[PDB]
Parts: structure tokens; C-alpha cells; sequence
């Protein structure tokens, strides 16, 4: 299926691409047929263009092609350097988590973590989704982007409906669902 | 919760597909999209990907994604026909029950009842945990599917570890645990 394959280009991609021979250039990007061969490797009906078909038709728009070459936009777990576009029209966004957070959260801010950066949405339907990845009690909470902006952070547009910050300080936390 | 989506799932897929304004076909098989909208009613953080996931981690396989369209694979409360695979390895298989029922069952042997077929599991403590439905005093017919199959019988593939058969007469229960 897409769904198994993307799977599939997700772990290469954003996680362990050396393990197939994958070089990532330092914004992730690979040859896309090192991609597709690594992917036959697994699942042989792939080809080039069902690649290529999974990136235009993703709703989260999480992979980019670039000519001959391929990457996942975000939520690598290693180091990139990611040269992305600042988001200057997001009024409101959201970051999901569990419950058990909020303690340290409501003291702290958002932090990055082991990550370059903070994690949010522009829905709350995806931020939830994500926060779920913890486990069950899920809350969103809702983030006050113009304030994130006036105290000088730089919102990026990591994905389509992923949104990407150094950091949420307190101050810009606005409501809890 | 991957439990709450998934009975919700059971529910619409298996009992009232129609009160979405979803259409089964005769074998129970909805759209995938039809199925992730009806759901996201309920749970509107709900994705086409987290609705393959579920079906592909169900430990019961009770879900089929066939292309783009979906379905229980069995244990409807509706009428539905059912092309499954013949299970000719299995050697016993078993019935979980409450103790009041062996009046009925030593008497007439299992019938399907409502259903077109008996319902029998690969594994005794599967099919414990489904008699426990109903009630606490539950029993497990040991069944012998050789006997089965040497009376006639068909025994199908309904799912991973579920078996259906048509009847099964007491001169084929082997025991009870
Ligand atoms: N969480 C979201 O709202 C969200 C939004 C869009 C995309 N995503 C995607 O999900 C993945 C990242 O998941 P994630 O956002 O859970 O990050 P993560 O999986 O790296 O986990 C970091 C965790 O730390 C928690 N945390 C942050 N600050 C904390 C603090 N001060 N005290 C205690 N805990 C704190 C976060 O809420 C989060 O649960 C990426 O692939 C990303 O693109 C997440
Ligand atoms: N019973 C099991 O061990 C078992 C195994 C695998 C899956 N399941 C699943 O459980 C769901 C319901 O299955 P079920 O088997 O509980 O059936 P069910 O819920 O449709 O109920 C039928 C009941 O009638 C009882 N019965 C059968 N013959 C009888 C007789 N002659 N006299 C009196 N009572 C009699 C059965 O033991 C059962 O308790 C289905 O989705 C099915 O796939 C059940
Ligand atoms: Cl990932
Ligand atoms: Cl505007
Ligand atoms: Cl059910």
C-alpha cells in the first residue's frame, strides 16, 4: 500500500538512512534511486514515480523533491539544518502532549527537547494526533503566535499544517483543550 | 484511543454502517474514505493513516483493507457473504461459552443461531475471553476439526485466529476445560 511505503521512506528518510547506503546531504536529501532501491529492498512493486506520487499526494506535504533528490521536511531524529519559510500569517497554533507534561510545561514553556526545535500545528486536529504518540490523555494546548513573534522567536513552515519554533515561553500558552 | 477508534470502527463496520450514510457491499466492504469520515464525526482527529495502522496491528486481523475499500472481516450482526479461505491445518479448535448453555449445546450440538455460522478460535484463551460476553461462568468446548472436516464440514479462515463452520454436532466436542 502508499501507506506501508511511506512507512517506509519515513524510517530511511528521517531516521536511520545509513543503515541502506543513504548518504543525506545536510538537509536530508538523498538521491531519490538510492531511495527507490532501498524501498525494493523491502517492497518490489515500487518504482520512482510511486514515490513521487506518495510526495504530491501527501496532505502534510512532509517529503520535498528537489530534482533528482529526495528528503523529509521534518521530525528527523538527527541533525539538519533546516532553511525553511518563516510562517507570518498564523495568528493562533497548537502543540499537543499529555497530561503529565503540563507540570513541567506550565513552568518551563514548550521546549525542544532533542530536537532543533518546538512542534505545533496550525490545527488542532493534527496537533492532537501527534500528542496521542505519548499515550492516551492527550490536551492540546493552544499557543499565541504573535506573541511567540514580538518576543523575537522566528516561526518556520516546517510542513503544510506543521509549524516549527525554538521555543514557546509561558507568556504565549493561551488555553488548554 | 486506538481502543475507543477501533470499537467505534467495530461499530460501524460490523452493526450500523447505514446510520453514517455509508453502503455496504454483499460482502461488507465500505470506502476507506467513506469509513475515515465517519469516524472523524466522533473522533475528528482521526487520519486514513491511523485507521491502516489499526488494521494492521489488530492482533484478530478482523479488519481487510482490499484496495481502497475496507471491512469486518466477520462477526457482523447484518447478513453478509462470506468468500473466506478453508483452514484444512487446524487440528482442534475451541468454543467459548457460558456453563448454562451445555444444556442446549450437548443437546443439539453449537449452532450458529442468528449468525450464518459458529464461531470457534486457534487459541483457548481467546476463546475464554469471548465467552466471558456472556456471562462470568464461562466454559471452552474443546472441538475436534479433523472430525469436522471427516463429517463434511467446511471450516474457514474468518480471521487470524478465528474459525467459522457451520454446525459443529456434539460427536465432535472432545471436551470441556
Ligand atoms: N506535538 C505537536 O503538536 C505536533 C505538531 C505538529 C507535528 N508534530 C510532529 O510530531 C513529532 C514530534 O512529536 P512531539 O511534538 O511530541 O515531540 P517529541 O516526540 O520530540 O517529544 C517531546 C515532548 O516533550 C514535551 N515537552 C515539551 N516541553 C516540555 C517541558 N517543558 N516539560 C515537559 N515535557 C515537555 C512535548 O510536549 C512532547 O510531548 C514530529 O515528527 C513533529 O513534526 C507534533
Ligand atoms: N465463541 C467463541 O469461542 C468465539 C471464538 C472466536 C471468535 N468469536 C467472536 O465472538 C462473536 C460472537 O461469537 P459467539 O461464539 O460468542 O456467539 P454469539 O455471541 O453469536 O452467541 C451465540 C451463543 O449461543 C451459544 N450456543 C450455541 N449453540 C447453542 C445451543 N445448541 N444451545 C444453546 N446455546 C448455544 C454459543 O455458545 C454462544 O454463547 C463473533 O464476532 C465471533 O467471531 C467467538
Ligand atoms: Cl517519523
Ligand atoms: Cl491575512
Ligand atoms: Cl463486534
Amino acid at each position: 500500500s502508499r501507506f506501508k511505503v511511506s512507512k517506509l521512506m519515513a524510517y530511511i528518510l528521517a531516521h536511520s538512512p545509513w543503515e541502506f547506503g543513504l548518504e543525506p546531504d545536510e538537509e536530508g536529501f538523498v538521491s531519490i534511486e538510492e531511495l527507490v532501491n532501498a524501498v525494493r529492498k523491502v517492497y518490489p512493486w515500487v518504482t520512482e514515480e510511486y514515490i513521487r506520487e506518495i510526495v504530491e499526494r501527501d496532505e502534510k506535504g512532509r517529503y520535498e523533491i528537489r530534482g533528482n533528490k529526495i528528503r523529509a521536511r521534518y521530525g528527523h531524529s538527527y541533525p539538519v539544518i533546516l532553511r525553511h519559510e518563516e510562517d507570518k500569517e498564523s495568528k493562533v497554533l497548537y502543540h499537543g502532549t499529555v497530561r503529565r507534561n503540563l507540570k513541567g510545561i506550565m513552568r518551563e514553556g514548550i521546549k525542544p527537547g532533542k530536537r532543533q526545535y518546538v512542534h505545533l500545528s496550525i490545527n488542532y486536529e493534527d496537533a492532537y494526533n501527534t500528542g496521542m504518540r505519548h499515550g492516551e490523555d492527550v490536551v492540546v494546548l493552544i499557543i499565541d503566535a504573535e506573541c511567540l513573534r514580538n518576543k523575537g522567536y522566528k516561526i518556520l513552515k516546517a510542513g503544510k499544517k506543521v509549524r516549527i519554533v525554538k521555543h514557546v515561553p509561558v507568556d504565549c500558552i493561551s488555553g488548554i483543550l
